């Protein structure tokens, strides 16, 4: 079926497709010529640790940025917006539908390795379905691979490249350059009849000895790394046979080309998976497409490019994808951990909620457009300076979503309870035990200042004057209260965000 | 499922106050066997399969009712039951005072609408599409209703059903010996041990047990009767037929056993986390328990005779120790009866700053809203009531706060409203954030304005009781004024005349 | 409960299911109108007795006979090799370990019923705890056996329960029309849809359906046959009148089929945490159905007629890819056989630090333990080969290691043990921890020793073909092998002044002895 659909795409898309060995090659011997395969080997035994740091990001980013130094086969950053013209009204619907769908696809496979999954103490069920998720995608009580103080550093740092992939087979196999050509070539050869297999690599191994280098995924992996899927890949670019990978995109082709993807859909009945993992073709033209207008999608150095593919083509409650990857982020809460919660505005009219486990550091933060307007306008004067207008681009539907998504029977420290409990009991969750620490006013806000000193960063939406009936005073932010009560408590003064940034605001 | 699990840890707690009442279930399907018109049990099955239903259908149903209630023994009697601190603790009071508030809004919901009635006519797409999600939900000049009658109290207590008539019904209307209703229901009964009964199971019972193929298993507990032979009702009658298992339906109340009972209930409530829903429709186990035991406190709460009992359970059995989610939620259905397109009227008493009684009023389908306020400046009030209307400040006391806003909030967009002088109405409706409302002034002579004033009282003074004290112009005495009456009377005014009118709020939200 | 096991198994092997309502029904008829039910009357009978012995055991396996050669649904003889593909390499391990715990567990069940329990002189303590076994089997001198039979091997496959024979039986025997026990049995099925019917919901059931009045309800799926009205053969028989509902009763087994339904039920295996018991007694729906399925490849594994298949389910199904706790219970449930305070011989092959063969012999009841060892010293072994046993060390691959230490350890505290030779017994006890034991040395004449060898190796040659090798003795002649079993049996035969003509019962399971 998938080969199907790889087939499809070449037909359809051949006249987008070039032969582009000569210039695959001439990258290969820049790199031979110019890259320290010493850090290379470096980069690898940092891909092998379980668990990585910025350090280890650091080196993988200087390293990729070497790479991409030396090539000519580049990506550029490029935006696109999608206007009806070559695409239709109903075709960029279906476009901005599969994206969405797409953004939630990828999110719930590559997000969990920044943010982690929590596998304490859970319950035998809850142990095995986590188990089962960080199989499927290639993965204290925090199961995590890499701990960054900036995942969005991770972005496009991983991408598989043939130049890189038939330098590093060259230079790490001490074969010769020719050897390793001929060898891809011949894989190559399979693929345009089939995808290949274990036993056509272990066959071919026996005329190629460059191939034992191939261990027979897609994910948690590099370009340093000597997958089958990049030795394909290089393989197809060898050829004389209309191969995907070949694809050059322009801002004057962009469209045509998704028409022409958009036309195998329908055909084929191809979609957009909600199954965390590899990426089946379509997802994966889609994705690699959308990244940049201007470049080779599958083959280029796409190391330099900066956001996501839904974020660099555009088209001109939560959703079903949202709310997926929605449960799936919620796992990183660990259920037995303390955990503050803090709402601005009534339990029954609430605004922005934060929930706040120390020990970890992780927090839930989001926002809620107000009913009644009256009573906000005088919670915004004397609590929380929230002007009504920059709510307007805050997600709706996260209040039900994630008070449903909170684990069972938790417990919840808070000052005071009344407020928190009804807005729990509004939503069902009356399995939730509540602490009220009761500090008063004075002591509740000792730490305020140090705060707003060490976390500014973390909440923009306190714009307005508030006073204390006057005299002006520090906004109330509910996250900014979770750390400053538990703060108090604690005697004294991390963080990660548990919701995407682009779950949070629309 | 989780039903079925409360339903189950019901069963375990409550067994104390469960009975084995076989024999009488029996002894009263063969006394209606024996005295019952199943010609007429035909009729009201009749009845029952029009879309649109009368007051001399409804008086067919009640007769009939009577006529069974009169031939069996397992009766509930009219018992009002007052909670008190005893058995149950303070704090079980609050828990029975907010889930007793949330039934009450959901059930209105569910039923309520059936009379009522819902605006169907030229509304958006979507307007229309949420409309008909509500009426699936609840079993049902562009109003849809069911029951039109003049006194919708009337409905009240005659839909139960009863294993009883369920086990006569099925035996003379399905033509087989009462031995083989009793044999096919008691299999279905031992199947409820266990788990509750679904298509499947009902199938494969009817293979072996064709009087079975009588109940049909896509038909709901909603808008049907005790004459209908629902999955429920079967359910009920085999529950019944065990003479054991612990079944809720063979449970009886008294006086005695009523706070143990309730205290019993709400242990398992702790437990299980079980709740009243905010979802119109069919009724989970605590939500019919709950109701089924508050209505009577000397009864068989599931399985008696119920048709004689007046009130509603939260009426019939009250705890003792502005508006609430609950009662917004039942407002804004309520609303839904409104033509947002026909000729309305507003008049109010008190000044727009300070309002006592709000009407309006729709001429064409007769529906009005009306409800009051209690006054902020006293000193003003007292001039008014003195040459305006009447009212009594310590009378504003039994009245619900709260309506202005959440009636005026619920206005439909873009209404007309139709006035005898807009100034006061503009004030009002601004103040409250609607401005939207496009207004016309009639601008009556005093003289033409009340012209109908005599005529509108005669017809209409059981609408209103607010009106007591000595009202006079500078001095004469003169008929108070009503904010209500004043909308019928400027509109017959207009009409060059002057229906039964239908009120969309309850009463029973007007009035604390 | 074990009923969730039960519905778990329903929903994934549904695909397996189909109706068999007629097939039952038509198998029924034949029943009524060819078996002859003062038979069915008669074989209820034996089975009420205490004891029963081959006479009785010959009406009851010509009984089965009768009714399988009148009914179609019947399961015919097919063995099973489980290979690598739709099972994986794990799945094998899993239903290995499972077939060796499910032996143990139906072995401790069934085979006291005919091998027997010493219940004489003991202690308080050991009367308890075997009085505590018999009752959870269903076994309500000195030794307490049900079945005293030539051939216990003979019982194989004689007890099942058919819902065609149920139905027949429940018919002609409660003198109701064929239809009344059909309906009642349907109401009894439709009940086991949801749940395990139990005497309430039966009580409830008769009263419509009086029939149901010949079902006991507390009587137990042990030591019954077939022609007995349990609780479960009604169900059982009811599960087989539904149209659908996903019976387990009526799933047929296929060549084709079989991995699949083990792959299936070991997927809710997994899902459920179903096990074997290490507890010997009625069988829990996993025990049950791994049991059924595996004793043919080519059947209906619940409500065919079985009555004709030899062996057992874990010698038709097998898995191709010291002793263990599953294995050392099945030991010590069957040396409950011996009497402690009984003459006890023993004699043993190979010298005492390293034995080939051992056996023990009660001659007043006629037990005996018998077995084989691999030896450690293969250049005395040759010797020992040539001038005693016989035994070619090949052979001795076969039977099953680490019998010595069990059963040495497993003998009766102060046991009193005679032999012709002390001093090697002595040996061979101390050097497995047992200088308890009391021995009597014999002290016979080379001469008087084997008075009896002819007249033993005449009546006992069946019971041990371990020696095959030509012996010598130096003067060379060919002299007749020394086997330990029949050394015990003839020096016995000595001291006596004779051999009497008896059947000898063995105490290990051949399946004990030999892997
Ligand atoms: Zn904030
Ligand atoms: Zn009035
Ligand atoms: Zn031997």
């Amino acid at each position: 079926k998938s080969f199907l659909w790889t087939q499809s795409l070449r037909r359809e898309l051949s006249g987008y497709c070039s032969n582009i060995k000569l210039q695959v090659v001439k990258d290969a011997q820049a790199l031979l010529h110019g890259l320290d395969f010493s850090e290379v080997s470096n980069v690898q035994r940092l891909m092998r640790k379980e668990r990585r740091d910025d350090n280890d990001l650091k080196r993988l980013r200087d390293l990729n940025q070497a790479v991409n130094n030396l090539v000519e086969l580049k990506s550029t950053q490029q935006k696109s917006i999608l206007r009806v013209g070559t695409l239709t009204s109903d075709d960029l619907l279906i476009l901005a539908a599969d994206l969405e769908k797409l953004k939630s696809k990828v999110i719930r496979t590559e997000r969990p390795l920044s943010a982690g999954v929590y596998m304490g103490n859970l319950s035998s069920q809850q142990l095995d379905q986590r188990r089962a998720l960080l199989n499927m995608i290639g993965m204290d009580g925090v199961v995590r691979v890499w701990d960054v103080k900036n995942a969005e550093l991770l972005n496009n740092q991983f991408g598989t490249m043939p130049s890189l992939t038939l330098a590093c087979l060259t230079k790490q196999g001490q074969v010769d350059l020719n050897d390793a050509v001929q060898a891809l070539t011949d894989l190559g050869l399979i693929y345009t009849a089939k995808y290949p297999n274990t036993s056509d690599l272990d066959r071919l191994t026996q005329s190629h000895p460059i191939l034992n280098m191939i261990d027979t995924s897609s994910l948690n992996i590099s370009g340093y790394n000597f997958s089958l899927g990049a030795a394909v890949k290089a393989g197809a670019c060898m050829l004389d046979g209309n191969m995907l990978e070949t694809i050059k995109v322009s801002p004057q082709t962009m469209d045509g080309i998704l028409k022409s993807i958009l036309k195998v859909k329908k055909a084929l009945g191809m979609f957009i998976s909600d199954t965390p993992g590899e990426r089946n073709p379509y997802e994966n033209i889609l994705y690699k497409i959308c990244l940049s207008g201007d470049g080779w999608p599958y083959i280029a150095s796409r190391t330099s490019i900066t956001g996501r593919a839904w974020e660099n083509t555009v088209v001109d409650g939560l959703t079903y994808s949202q709310l997926m990857t929605l449960k799936d982020a919620m796992l990183q809460l660990d259920p037995n951990a303390k955990t503050w919660m803090d709402i601005e505005g009534r339990p029954e009219d609430p605004v922005e909620i934060a929930l706040y486990q120390p020990s970890s550091g992780c927090y839930i933060h989001f926002f809620r457009e107000p009913t009644d307007l009256k009573q906000f306008k005088q919670d915004a004067k004397y609590s929380h300076g929230i002007d009504v207008t920059d709510l307007f681009a805050t997600q709706p539907g996260l209040t039900s979503a994630v008070i449903d998504a909170l684990p069972r029977n938790m417990v919840i420290t808070c000052q005071g309870s009344d407020d928190i409990r009804k807005l729990l009991e509004s939503q069902g969750r009356k399995d939730i035990k509540l602490i009220d620490i009761a500090l008063s006013k004075t002591d509740s806000r000792k730490y305020e200042n140090a705060v707003w000193d060490q976390y500014k960063d973390l909440c923009h939406m306190h714009t307005g004057v508030v006073v204390e009936k006057k005299e002006e005073i520090t906004p109330h932010c509910a996250l900014m209260d979770c750390i400053m009560f538990d703060a108090a408590v604690s005697g004294g003064l991390v963080l990660r965000a548990v919701l995407p940034r682009d779950m949070v605001f629309r």
